[PDB]
DNA sequence: CGAGCACTGCAGTGCTCGTTGTT
DNA sequence: CGAGCACTGCAGTGCTCGTTGTT
């Protein structure tokens, strides 16, 4: 309450966007500069000092991590006492909105979120029934395509092509992609997001509701804002909506999928009366890794440049190890971690940065290896195991038989009769009869249209579906699931997978049982079921979220943005790794690369150490990398590079 | 003695059983005592000419009139027959092959190919041959290799598609040789050509058999009287008989014109003409010979009888075949009833197939019968598994042995693997075994594929030594379960698994029993293939006897039923085809008529299933034929319909 | 009616080629 | 380098098509 609290630590900019009159703000500074103390400071004073309602304010971001810290820290400061608060990813609040209004929004209440492995089947599955030749025509193109129309709020009519081929052939693909789905119950991410966008331009007393609402509108890390996400909080704030918004152009790396930087200037040009406060002190790293991250940026052109400066000691100089290969790489930084450990320092102070997600499998060896609590976060965790989605899909099919995507997955899995040729009928039924995979099959049993065992072997699966509904109906969630993965026959197959791959695989099935029974989720109302589907594809990149234990914190450059740990590693400092591949066979999406290399160093607090590998085998080729170009662009006075402690050990003459 | 012998022979019987020592030919019509003559010739030859009993061969073409022989023979003079040499044309010829095998350039355990196996080769070998199945039929190649042979012909011979026979023919030849396998028709040309190339050998079989004795004369083919005349040379005494109004045998070589060959080639041929019946009564004869009469060409003979007419022929118009069965079951039950004799009744009809419907209404009559030809007991499926695995054992050679239980039960041998061993035993010029040996050796073969060929060549080796030293009933057994055959049947569907586990039994009790040149296994494994005909061996037990019209030839019963007396099952529709087909069919209808003794009955049915579609046949032209005053129609209605009156009518 | 064929499901196998991040 | 398959091989199953007689 007493607003004296409030703004104690802050500085002079600081103090003038927490205490501001309400009004549309833009916070731009660099990295640790206190942007995001700022946002829930503000959130605070604009529940005592502006006496606004916990009900009327929205904090959103992109990422899953951003929007924890934001939630994090507005705990701890307000207490969790913040009901009546939104608090979350623009993914998340579609969700939200879309739950609760999906009769307006053309949806049924137990739509199901479909994620990019499944996306990607069912593109890869319309592809071919579409004729269309698959080298020709990549499912994974199809995605990308797809993802970028609706990341650019672009459904199939607000879009014709004139003649060129790859264009209208694509075209076709969405419409079809788009039917499957609608007609499947099923929504991907970006569908989410434009479906949502979508119920407030056609529900204008739905709109008038959340403009009454939600009168106060924050937003963090900005830049990582697309175009769908930009319009919906145009949207939401309209004239009377004040809005505060946070970041910084120089950690814009969220290009690929439309977050454009024109977003900042964008808002400053349209919401009413907007203003810009710079902030200009950093509270988060050493001068020596603050140096560093300055020259670093500096290195990209078309920028007005920002202050940026601390009043802390250099502080330890930042490591440069040239390892042997990954393996020595990752025992290099578990052999550091082990001493921070052993004076005092907690597991969880220390992150381990990567540009791609494949790097962690190595370091996850060396880290097991050395007993050495980790968590990993992004990529393929938990809920994207082979055995947990196919244990997901009977659920799923439970929930509704027209989960076109959960049919496919398991209808012959365990192996149940249902072969290729008896499936492609079914396919064919579907393509011809524009219906849900579950639908053909009725039909093509009450026209006895397929041969004896075919029928029959297809009859069993669908008895075997209406089976565990029933069945389950009633038993709670973990129970449920127990059951399913018993009567599936899925707990049968695993456990004679021979080998240890069967063994951590049905252990696998056993920590889901688990997930279910400790899930805890509160605040409108969703059924267990759905609520825990929604969550394992909403924050799947999260896992098992044991949180307590101390342990390494292992992610990609891209997921820590946001966050800070007093020691930080950045493995793979090499001209194709990072910055990647892709990037170099492109002339210029460096200066983003190096927008990220920014982010990667500025996450350090204490110690900021650098690895590279001499050589490493990627697809079953030795490559000898160049080291990365960020590491000869920091200032030599800050870096110290690695030097083994020298040794000695028995002589052995001959 | 010699009294006893001529007793009750009438004045040309004793002409032809006590004439001197000389090469003779009895010709006459059915039932005039020619066997007689022949069995008491051999009596004669051994009392009055004081022959040795090991210079005696009576031989003849099939298993039944052979065994008619011998069974006269021993009741003629019981044990005073021992060294005497009675059987077959294949059965002699395989004895003979058996004791000069080196000779003869075989191996000492060489496996006899019946027809089955000898088709399937040939279509294993053809498609080898990258020939088209459809484009070279193997039953055309078996047609043709089998009749090259008939005459004594080798892959020699001397046209565009001849030439191609030709070298299927080659091949084959090669094939078999090289496996050790013998087929039928090689049996008989095997057994001349070592005559032809071992002089010391037929020397010493013209020094010991000097009296000869062939029944049924009319069935012998090229190869089998050149092998006759061969033996004889111009020493050996040899006695003939036959009826060449009996010659049925046209399709596999049999010629009329052998008999009077004969009387060519022999040194001081003669002929002697018996012209009595004592087999049939009045009614029976006088059919048979109206019957005969409608073939051209015929001189004459007509036979006559002094019995009495006896019954007249039965006819019978059945519904279906199911109801011809149970007709026949029925006349079969009252016979029985009044005293007689089931052995004393015999169902004939002219195709195997026909059997099946009999064997159906017998069985649910619970009416004992023995069935002889067609597919029989060493025939069934599980019966030629059984007997191949025990046929590896013996050689691992046996082709035949090997493609079929190879992967039976399955053993991940499946045809890709199977289809590249076979390339290259056509290549490589060897048998499958080797093969196998071979590519296995030089491994060659995929991972999965090669671990389980060598497998099951590992398996045979097992049970090879395992049942080495045991009887065999006792091999028998043991290789039925280590084999896998076991456990397969009786999983096998429950649709006839039961059955098919219960032959398996039978055949270790048939093994268990079972009646000195050969082994054991060698002796029961040749007795299958020359006798297969004969199925599991005949108990004491009265019981009805079914077989073809040409297993009949030379028996008689005083009861006799033809079934399937209709135009397209005898004669066939194939027999209105070609030259003197139906004509010979006449002959055989004229075989099956004098086979009765006291009471022949003859039906027909207006509908029957042929492969499964339904039929409807007009009665045989042989019943027409019959005199009307001979036959009896069966009354299906027991009134006289009253004539019906014109009744003049303009309607439609 | 009964012996081979055509089909379909399933397991074991070399062959190809993507190849950056987040929801 | 390894997921994803395209292939290949083996089997179990439902349906098509036709052959005298003997050793
Ligand atoms: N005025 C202040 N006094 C002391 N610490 C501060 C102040 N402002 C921010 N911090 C601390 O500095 C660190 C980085 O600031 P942060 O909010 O995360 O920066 P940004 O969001 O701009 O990247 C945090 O540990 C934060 O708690
Ligand atoms: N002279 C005879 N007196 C009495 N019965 C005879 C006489 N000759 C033959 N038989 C008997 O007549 C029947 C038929 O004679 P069989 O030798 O079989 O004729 P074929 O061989 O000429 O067809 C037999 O039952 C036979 O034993
Ligand atoms: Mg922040
Ligand atoms: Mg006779």
């Amino acid at each position: 309450m007493d607003v004296s609290y409030l703004l104690d630590s802050l500085n002079d900019k600081q103090r003038e966007a927490v205490a501001a009159p309400r009004s549309n703000l833009l916070v731009l500074a660099g990295a640790g500069s206190g942007k995001t103390r700022v946002l829930v400071h503000r959130i605070a004073w604009l529940m005592s000092v502006e006496n606004c309602s916990p009900y009327s304010i929205m904090a959103v971001t992109f990422t899953n991590k951003a929007a924890a810290e934001m939630r994090h820290r507005i705990g701890q400061l307000m207490g969790t006492s913040q009901g009546g608060m939104w608090v979350g990813t623009f993914h998340g609040l579609a969700h939200r909105l879309l739950r609760a209004h999906h009769m307006d929004a053309n949806l049924p209440q137990d739509f199901q979120i479909l994620d990019s492995e499944d996306q990607l089947r069912l593109l890869k599955r319309l592809i071919k029934a579409m004729n269309l030749d698959e080298k020709q025509w990549p499912p994974r193109q199809a995605m990308w395509y797809i993802n970028s129309q609706k990341d650019e709020g672009l459904r199939p009519h607000h879009i014709q092509s004139y003649g060129n081929p790859v264009e209208q052939t694509w075209q076709k693909v969405y419409q079809a992609y788009q039917e499957a789905c609608d007609r499947a119950g099923l929504v991907d991410f970006a569908e989410l997001l434009l479906r949502a966008h979508e119920l407030w331009l056609n529900k204008p007393h739905i709109l008038q509701h959340y403009r009454e609402r939600f009168t106060n509108i924050l937003v963090d890390e900005f830049q990582d804002t697309n175009n769908i996400q930009y319009a919906w909080i145009r949207l939401l704030a309209g004239d009377t909506g004040k809005v505060m918004i946070v970041g910084d152009d120089d950690q814009s790396i969220y290009g690929w999928r439309g977050a454009q930087v024109e977003n900042i200037q964008r808002f400053l040009n349209d919401f009413p009366g907007a203003e810009t406060i710079r902030l200009e002190q950093n509270y988060r790293s050493t001068s020596n890794i603050l140096s560093a991250a300055n020259a670093l940026i500096e290195n990209n052109n078309g920028r007005l440049g920002k202050k940026l400066w601390t009043d802390g000691a250099d502080g330890e100089p930042i490591s440069l190890y040239c390892a042997f290969n990954e393996l020595d790489e990752a025992r290099f930084v578990v052999n550091r971690i082990k001493t921070w450990q052993d004076n005092g320092g907690a597991l969880a102070e220390c992150a381990i940065l990567y540009r791609s997600n494949a790097q962690s499998r190595v370091l996850e060896e060396a880290l097991l290896q050395a007993s050495m609590p980790y968590r990993i976060y992004g990529g393929m965790r938990f809920f994207e195991r082979q055995e947990i989605k196919d244990a997901l899909s009977y659920l799923r099919l439970i929930v509704n038989r027209n989960d076109d995507a959960a049919f496919e997955r398991v209808v012959n899995t365990p192996t149940r009769g249902i072969g290729d040729r008896t499936l492609d009928v079914v396919r064919q039924t579907s393509r011809d009869r524009q219906l849900t995979l579950w639908q053909a099959c009725r039909e093509l049993l009450q026209e006895k249209a397929l041969a004896g065992r075919a029928a029959s072997a297809l009859q069993r699966f669908m008895e075997l579906i209406d089976a565990l509904a029933q069945e389950t109906a009633d038993m709670p969630l973990h129970v449920q699931t127990d059951r399913v993965i018993k009567d599936s026959g899925l707990r049968t197959m695993y456990e004679q997978e021979k080998g240890e791959k069967g063994q951590t695989r049905i252990e696998n099935l056993e920590e889901l049982v688990t997930a279910t029974r400790q899930f805890s989720y509160n605040e409108e109302d969703l059924m267990p079921l759905q609520a825990f589907l929604s969550h394992a594809a909403l924050e799947a990149g999260e896992g098992q979220a044991d949180t307590w234990q101390d342990a390494v914190q292992l992610m990609t450059l891209h997921s820590a943005k946001g966050l800070e740990f007093p020691q930080v590693f950045i493995v793979g400092m090499e001209e194709g790794m990072f910055p990647s591949q892709m990037s170099l066979d492109e002339g210029g999406r460096l200066e983003e690369e190096r927008r990220l290399a920014y982010v990667g160093v500025t996450r350090a607090m204490q110690k900021l150490t650098l690895t590279y590998a001499e050589t490493r085998r990627l697809y079953g080729k030795e490559v000898y990398h160049r080291p990365s170009r960020f590491i000869g662009e920091l200032p030599e006075e800050c870096v110290e590079e690695v030097r083994l402690r020298a040794t000695v050990s028995r002589p052995v003459s001959h």
